[PDB]
């Protein structure tokens, strides 16, 4: 009975929402390349129904290279080499749970496991990082996070990096667990992402709440 349509129904009404969509449209008509494709913008919500959410992983913006982004945080399409950050995520996952390093970086299987892969901004212009970070997406994605406060079940949030960690203030429901760690990028100034073992911790927490664990395996 609780779906993205119902929990986001009111927010959807906000004029700023259509205006964001309108802006992206006119940009494409202007000949500019915007990732991901228009029909993929909300894949995170599509692949992980509201009531299926067990884990939430926050990203900032979609990849700005060709064939990369497809509506999920960190995930890349089949045939695309996993970028540095995602590669380091796999490194941690392997060391943490012993899961084999995937030959790809396609994370739909996680989304279907109940992992909400949510970026703060849902679009980006080709070859321009953060180019759509200040057009208003954050209003909407912040509300996606807030909508989880009314979730019947306990959710595990994996907040990597300062940006993602800020969003913790939006999570007021005490049933939820917040796990923090430095950003997975092997270039990030602060070491510490390696060893946080968020994937095993997440499964332990889900188990303790009788929700069922995440199968992180990819293949």
């Amino acid at each position: 009975t609780q779906t993205w349509q119902t929990v986001l129904g009111e927010e959807k009404q906000e004029p700023y929402f259509q205006e964001i969509l309108d802006f992206v449209k006119k940009e494409r008509k202007a000949g500019k390349i915007i990732y991901p494709p228009q029909k993929d913008i909300f894949n995170a919500l599509k692949l992980t129904p509201y009531e299926a959410i067990k884990v939430v992983i926050l990203g900032q913006d979609p990849y700005h290279g060709p064939n990369q982004a497809h509506g999920l945080a960190f995930s890349v399409r089949p045939g695309v080499p996993a970028p540095p950050s995602l590669q380091n995520i796999f490194k941690e996952l392997h060391a943490d749970l012993g899961v084999s390093i995937p030959s790809h970086g396609f994370l739909e299987k996680w989304a279907k496991q109940g992992v909400l892969l949510l970026n703060a901004a849902l679009t980006v212009e080709a070859g321009k990082p953060q180019s759509h970070a200040n057009i208003g997406w954050h209003r909407f994605t912040d509300k996606v996070i807030e909508s989880l406060n009314d979730h019947p079940e306990g959710i595990v949030f994996l907040l990597w990096g300062s940006y993602a960690q800020k969003k913790s203030q939006l999570i007021t429901n005490l049933r939820h667990r917040i796990l923090k760690a430095p950003h997975p990028s092997p270039l990030s100034a602060a070491r510490g992402f390696l060893g946080c073992r968020h994937f095993s911790k997440a499964n332990q927490l889900l188990h303790e709440m009788g929700r069922g664990e995440i199968d992180w395996a990819l293949d």
